């Protein structure tokens, strides 16, 4: 269901951030005058991630969730790919940790609304695989919502597992990289890690090179959250980090833990966040 002529009902704007296969760009929807984001691929240099883009698209196309970034179609330009997504401004979450620590309602917020998308993508039998805050996109009122699906799997009636080596190493689920036969728990592990990333600022091992914890993972226990924060956040990180994915709850059960329970409250108290990075980066030499 590829569309053509884009510019006939988008106006392309500025560059806003580099994305997976391309760069992204502000835009509007001359029907409705919202911005949207544009995500533009030059399927020339394409060569080999064409099937992943294919997949992205294919996956944005099948969601429909308020917590996955809505898809508004995909344009063919010249050798370019126009991409046309929800726009979300407040950026990513891996972002707004950049002005210093979340307190514990800020980390249970984020995480309640990453929860409920990773439960519509799991019963949609899809595995996004490559969670980590850079993937967690907020709006400029706090809406969060899940993005970059290039490597998403999906499954079917006759593959009820995947194997592919996906994903970006300090958050990859140990199976993953033993490439065993591995579904959407696969994602509650790296749920586990960014939970770790939005309590600390960075994922466990985020000093060494990504090959030496290709090794680490598989061979050490779990990571843990080291420091001074409540019991139920450091069992909600326990819960999910266990090396064997059986073990691991769903996102379901994880949306009734007791860490999110207690701290999560109103999505648009995260516009806090959104207005102290954009203080925090004015200022910025
Ligand atoms: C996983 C990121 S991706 O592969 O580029 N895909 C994607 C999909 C849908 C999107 C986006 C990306 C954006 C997207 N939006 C965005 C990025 C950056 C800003 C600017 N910041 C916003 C926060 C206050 C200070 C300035 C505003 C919006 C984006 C682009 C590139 C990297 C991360 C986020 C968006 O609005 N919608």
């Amino acid at each position: 269901n590829l569309k053509a002529d884009p510019e006939e009902l988008f106006t392309k704007l500025e560059k806003i951030g580099k994305g997976s296969f391309g760069e992204v760009f502000k835009g509007i929807d001359n029907r409705t005058q919202k911005v949207v984001a544009i995500k533009i691929i030059d399927l020339e240099e394409a060569e080999d991630e064409i099937e992943d883009i294919q997949q992205e698209i294919t996956v944005l196309s099948q969601c429909d969730s308020p917590y996955v970034t809505k898809y508004y179609g995909s344009y063919l330009k010249d050798t370019k790919l126009w991409i046309i997504m929800e726009y979300l401004g407040g950026g990513s979450a891996l972002d707004l940790l950049e002005p210093g620590p979340l307190d514990e309602t800020q980390i249970a917020t984020i995480l309640r609304e990453i929860l409920k998308g990773l439960d519509y993508l799991h019963s949609e039998k899809k595995i996004h695989r490559d969670i980590k805050a850079a993937n967690v996109l907020l709006s400029e009122h706090g809406e969060v919502k899940l993005a970059d699906f290039g490597v998403a799997g999906q499954l079917t009636d006759t593959q009820i597992k995947r194997n592919t080596f996906v994903g970006t190493p300090f958050w990859m689920a140990p199976e993953v990289i033993k490439q065993s036969a591995y579904d959407s728990k696969a994602d509650i592990w790296s749920l586990g890690i960014t939970a770790i990333e939005l309590a600390r600022g960075e994922p466990p091992h985020s000093e060494l090179h990504p090959m030496k914890v290709l090794f680490l993972i598989p061979k050490n226990n779990p990571p843990t959250l080291e420091g001074n924060y409540s019991k139920p956040l450091k069992e909600f990180v326990e819960a999910c980090l266990n090396k064997e994915p059986s073990f691991r709850p769903t996102a379901k059960e994880l949306l009734k833990h007791k860490f999110i329970l207690r701290n999560a409250k109103k999505t648009s108290y995260l516009t806090e966040l959104i207005d102290r990075y954009k203080r925090w980066k004015a200022e910025q030499s």
